[PDB]
C-alpha cells in the first residue's frame, strides 16, 4: 500500500535502501537512467543548456529528405572515447549479484553495453547508435556502429550496400514511435519489481518519466541525481521525499558516481566496484 500501510524501508535514507537491498524482500531491481549517468564519461547531455529551425535536425521527416545536417552534427558530437562510469559499472555489479531485472535507459551512447549489460538486460527507450538500419521497408539491412562510424568520419552519407537507401542510426527521431520493446517490457517488468533505482534523469521527457508511476505502491524508489526530480508539478504517483506522508521515496543529491559509490560502500561492494572499474578502464585505455 501507500503511507497508510506498513512500509518496506526501515528509514528513508540510503542506509535504509541498502538494508532493504540485502534483505530477502528485495530480489529484483529496475534501473531508470538518463544523461546524468554519462556526463562524467565526457558525454554531454544535449538537453543541458551548458552544452530552417534547430529542431529539424532530430525530426524523422526532415532527416529522410535532408540527412546531411544530422550526420555532420553526429561527427562533431562523436565522443572521443567510450569509457563507462562508476554508475554504469554499478549496474553491471547488480547484474553479477543477481539483482538486475532491467535497465531502462534514455541514453544513446552505448555505455551500458560497454559496461557489460547485455541486450536482454536493456531497454533503450530512445533507441541507440549501437545499430543502424536501411530505411527501406523491403530491405532493413542492419549495420554495426563500426560501419556507421566510418561513414560519419569520412563525411559520406551512409547508404545501404544492398539497395542504396539511406541508413539511419536506431535512435528514436522525433516523429517516430518509441520501440515496441519499451511498452512490452514495461507491462511485464513493473509487475515484478522490488526496487526502482532512478539515476541521472530529471524525469521531464515522456513517456519515459511516467515509468515511476508504473511501480507498485509499496516499491521503494531511490533517486540518485544532482537535483530532486519526479515530484508532481504544483501547476500540472509522483515522488514524495519530504512530506509527513513520505514512506518509500529517497533522494540522494549529488553526482551519480558518488551516490553509487556510497551505496556500493554500504553494501560491502566497494572493493568489487573499484576492481571492476579499474580493470575495465585499463582495458579501454589500452585499446590498440
Ligand atoms: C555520434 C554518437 C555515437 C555514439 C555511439 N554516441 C554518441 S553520444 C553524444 C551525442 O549526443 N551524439 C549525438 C549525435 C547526433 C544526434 C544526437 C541526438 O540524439 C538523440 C537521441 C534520441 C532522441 N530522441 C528523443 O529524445 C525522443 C524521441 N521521442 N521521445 C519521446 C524522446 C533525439 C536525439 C546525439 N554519439
Ligand atoms: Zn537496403
Amino acid at each position: 500500500g501507500a503511507s497508510g500501510s506498513e512500509r518496506l524501508l526501515d528509514e528513508l535514507t540510503l542506509e535504509g535502501v541498502a538494508r532493504y537491498m540485502q534483505s530477502e524482500r528485495c530480489r529484483r531491481v529496475i534501473c531508470l537512467v538518463g544523461a546524468g549517468i554519462s556526463t562524467s564519461a565526457g558525454i554531454p547531455d544535449f538537453r543541458s543548456p551548458s552544452t530552417p529551425y534547430p529542431e529539424a535536425i532530430f525530426e524523422i521527416s526532415y532527416f529522410k529528405k535532408h540527412p546531411e545536417p544530422f550526420f555532420a552534427l553526429a561527427k562533431e558530437l562523436y565522443p572521443g572515447q567510450f569509457k563507462p562510469t562508476i554508475c554504469h559499472y554499478f549496474m553491471r555489479l547488480l547484474k553479477d549479484k543477481g539483482l538486475l531485472l532491467r535497465c531502462y535507459t534514455q541514453n544513446i551512447d552505448t555505455l551500458e553495453r560497454i559496461a557489460g549489460l547485455e541486450q536482454e538486460d536493456l531497454v533503450e527507450a530512445h533507441g541507440t547508435f549501437y545499430t543502424s538500419h536501411c530505411v527501406s521497408a523491403s530491405c532493413r539491412h542492419e549495420y554495426p556502429l563500426s560501419w556507421m562510424k566510418e561513414k560519419i568520419f569520412s563525411e559520406v552519407t551512409p547508404k545501404c550496400e544492398d539497395c542504396q537507401s539511406l541508413v539511419k542510426p536506431d535512435i528514436v527521431f522525433f516523429g517516430e514511435s518509441l520501440p515496441a520493446r519499451f511498452f512490452s517490457c514495461m507491462q511485464s517488468d513493473f509487475l515484478k519489481v522490488d526496487l526502482l533505482l532512478v539515476m541521472g534523469t530529471s524525469l521531464q521527457v515522456q513517456p519515459f518519466a511516467s515509468l515511476i508511476s508504473k511501480a507498485p505502491l509499496s516499491t521503494p524508489r531511490l533517486l540518485i541525481n544532482k537535483e530532486k526530480a519526479g515530484q508532481s508539478d504544483p501547476f500540472l504517483g509522483g515522488m514524495d521525499f519530504d512530506s509527513k506522508k513520505a514512506y518509500r521515496d529517497v533522494a540522494w543529491l549529488g553526482e551519480c558516481d558518488q551516490g553509487c559509490l556510497a551505496l556500493a560502500e554500504l553494501l560491502g561492494w566497494k572493493k568489487e566496484l573499484e576492481d571492476l572499474v579499474r580493470r575495465e578502464h585499463a582495458s579501454i585505455d589500452a585499446q590498440s
